[PDB]
């Protein structure tokens, strides 16, 4: 029940998301491991999520970290840093591609990409993870929860990826869920308001749509409502931890500068 116009773009964000999305992660090289007052309140805006760190090697070999409790607290924001710089790289190109996205003005772009990279890196990462084991297989490398899961899920991100997860969608469900985050107009600088908000109507109307041709079953009864729900969400917690790695940033120093053109750093004051 989809019309040509739908169809056409559900084909391009599939196509995007075919060539900036590396799956395996093979081209994530050369990052950084842990190594062989105001800082009471930086010790409640870490990842707050402990994880185990695996590495298997294209020979068989495992190398496995288990990291130490509550300055050893900032040793997995290098390689946190990498990896985010590397799925950041990957996001830019997916918006790029996009020819809805290739006409808006280059300084609204920028502006979109912005506040949407974080959200889209989350939306990502939620496609490798694992809920029956707590983990984010992302090629050799794994993510590893350490343990029971109801007083873990308190925490909201991951709340929002065994939910989201729960709600079994397919790729192109993924990549609409993208384009819906990625042009959201009420971003902070951006100009085409009008225009960005015709092109989030449609894709949010080509998201209705797909679930209505394609999902019959009463278990996705009001899936489409629940999806905008999620996205609300995870703009919430794309608030809430915009600041937290502000104020860690102030106190000890990590973001690359990728992360810093995103955030809005100069590098002067």
């Amino acid at each position: 029940g989809l019309t040509e116009e739908q169809r056409m773009m559900i084909r391009e964000l599939m196509d995007a998301q075919m060539k900036t999305f590396d799956t395996t992660f093979s081209h994530f090289k050369n990052f950084r491991l842990p190594g062989v007052a105001k800082w009471s309140q930086v010790r409640k805006d870490l990842c707050s999520l402990k994880v185990s760190l695996q590495l298997r090697g294209e020979d068989g070999s495992v190398w496995n970290y288990k990291p130490p409790a509550d300055k050893e607290i900032f040793s997995l924001l290098p390689h946190m840093a990498d990896m985010s710089t590397y799925m950041f790289k990957g996001i830019i190109s997916f918006a790029k591609v996009i020819s809805y996205f290739r006409d808006l003005p280059i300084e609204d772009q920028i502006s979109l990409l912005k506040g949407a990279a974080f959200e889209l890196c989350q939306l990502r990462f939620n496609t490798v993870f694992n809920a029956e084991t707590g983990t984010w297989e992302c090629g050799r490398l794994s993510y590893c929860l350490e343990d029971g899961f109801q007083q873990l899920l308190l925490e909201p991100m991951l709340k929002f990826h065994y939910m989201l997860k729960k709600l079994q969608l397919h790729e192109e469900e993924y990549v609409l869920m993208q384009a819906i985050s990625l042009f959201s107009p009420d971003r902070p600088g951006v100009l085409q308001h009008r225009v960005v908000d015709q092109l989030q109507e449609q894709f949010a109307i080509t998201l209705k749509s797909y679930i209505e041709c394609n999902r019959p079953q009463p278990a996705h009864r009001f899936l489409f409502l629940k999806i905008m729900a999620m996205l609300t969400e995870l703009r919430s917690i794309n608030a809430q931890h915009t600041q937290r790695l502000l104020r860690i940033q102030d106190i000890h120093p990590f973001a690359t500068p990728l992360m810093q053109e995103l955030f809005g750093i100069t590098g002067s004051l």
